[PDB]
């Protein structure tokens, strides 16, 4: 993985002279210095180095880039602010687990024409790394074992296989707060709903659900898991 001034150098190409829009980022004119420029401290990077990005050609201080990759884990991709497009290929910050996969011939409200696939995510408590909030300091893992279903028919099974590759780019969890439970520090769902429930009456994240899976095949494909 290239350092953070090459990571920016990449997927860039400088412009000559910026025009009086805006650059997103620091909410300051590409003609003027980044906002951002007083904390943030490149070796090739000035404040008045502005490139727009290789292919959605969305045009930021590169110092800004710079800045908001720097907040993040350092994977070697770039998301741009403005379209979203994955530069690179975007992982995350999941902790070590594993992830088991079942079947079973029973099938779910709304999908009785099918099976069922069980998937199991189960994630220890540990020590947080260099891509987490707090490195050093433990974090908790909460209600692991977590069971989670999705019809067996094709796009269930396409479903499955993309959540496959999530868990190797380690993006269905990560290290952070809960909204539910408020406890900070901890393994959290990471923008891939799952559904933990056969019956929605439970807990709310249940079936049926006519367009979960519309939903979810593009919640992963937002973080660049796709065909
Ligand atoms: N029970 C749930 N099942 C699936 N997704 C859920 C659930 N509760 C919340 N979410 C989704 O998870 C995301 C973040 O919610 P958090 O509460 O921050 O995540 P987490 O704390 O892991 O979610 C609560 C989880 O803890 C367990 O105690 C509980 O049974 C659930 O699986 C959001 O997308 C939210 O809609
Ligand atoms: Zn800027
Ligand atoms: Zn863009």
């Amino acid at each position: 993985e290239p350092e953070p001034e090459q990571v920016i150098k990449n997927y860039t190409e400088e412009l000559k002279v910026p025009p009086d829009e805006d650059c997103i980022i620091c909410m300051e004119k590409l003609s003027t210095a980044s906002g951002y420029s007083d904390v943030t401290d490149s070796k090739a990077i000035g404040s008045l180095a502005v490139g727009h990005l290789t292919k959605c050609s969305h045009a930021f201080h590169l110092l800004c880039l710079l800045a908001m990759y720097c907040n993040g884990n350092k994977d070697g991709s770039l998301q741009c602010p403005s379209c979203k497009t994955i530069y690179g290929e975007k992982t995350g910050t999941q902790p070590q687990g594993k992830m088991e996969v079942l079947r079973f011939q029973m099938s779910l409200p709304g999908h009785e024409d099918c099976g069922t696939i069980l998937i199991v995510y189960s994630i220890p408590h540990g020590i947080q790394g260099p891509e987490h909030p707090n490195p050093g300091k433990p974090f908790t893992a909460r209600g692991f074992p977590r069971q989670c279903y999705l019809p067996d028919n094709a796009q269930g099974r396409k479903v499955l296989e993309l959540l496959k590759v999530a868990w190797k780019r380690r993006l269905i969890f990560t290290v952070g707060t809960s909204s539910t439970t408020g406890e900070t520090d901890t393994v959290v769902w990471n923008e891939i709903h799952h559904k933990t429930e056969m019956d929605r009456n439970i807990t709310g994240h249940g079936y049926p659900d006519p367009n979960y899976l519309q939903n979810v095949l593009a919640e992963l494909a937002a973080q660049g898991v796709t065909e």
